[PDB]
């Protein structure tokens, strides 16, 4: 049982990439570059 009881989720936008938030577009559209290659292979 998930008694949790909490957790934003109330905009019209919701980016697709990482799922983020955003109450206006433009918001989100200058967000969703950062899914841009921001970064190189910070794994392995
Ligand atoms: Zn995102």
């Amino acid at each position: 049982g998930s008694s949790g009881s909490s957790g934003s989720g109330e905009k019209p936008y919701e980016c697709n990439e990482c799922g983020k938030a955003f109450i206006w577009k433009s918001l989100l559209i200058v967000h969703e570059r950062t899914h841009a290659g921001v970064s190189g292979p910070s794994s392995g």
